[PDB]
């Protein structure tokens, strides 16, 4: 009652001399009536397949934290906006010490359509960017839920 369960798939574009990122992410919302709006909070992480030589592999490692307002139309026109931080931190593998990892935020901001009837049948697809330093990043998810 009043939760939603809902996970996607997300792609994220690459810059030139880069590779694509694959993010796994799930939802959680509040039903509200119309005066008062619906609260959705979604945790992403961000995932690569180990690259040649075993020097640099799945070192690095994104989370995201973001939260904002669902407007509910009726017919499949419903508007969400959101805002999070992302961030990104690598990590030592287990026993190779050294000092070389390092962090840091940025503010990501994104907007989605969603058309939900009960159960597993209702869908969002939304489009997310990172702001531009000398990478910049383009995120789509696909996610499907249910709700009660």
């Amino acid at each position: 009652a009043t939760s939603t369960v809902t996970g996607g798939y997300a792609q994220s574009d690459a810059q030139g001399q880069m590779n694509k990122m694959g993010g796994f992410n799930l939802k959680y919302r509040y039903e509200e009536d119309n005066s008062p709006l619906g609260v959705i909070g979604s945790f992403t992480y961000t995932e690569k397949s180990r690259t040649a030589s075993s020097g640099d592999y799945n070192k690095n490692q994104y989370y995201g934290i973001t939260a904002g307002p669902a407007y509910r139309i009726n017919d499949w026109a419903s508007i969400y906006g959101v805002v999070g931080v992302g961030y990104g931190k690598f990590q030592t593998t287990e026993y190779p010490t050294y000092k070389h990892d390092t962090s840091d935020y940025g503010f990501s901001y994104g907007a989605g359509l969603q058309f939900n009837p009960m159960e597993n049948v209702a869908l969002d697809f939304s489009y997310e960017q990172s702001r531009i330093r000398s990478v910049d990043v383009g995120t789509w998810i696909a996610g499907v839920g249910y709700r009660f």
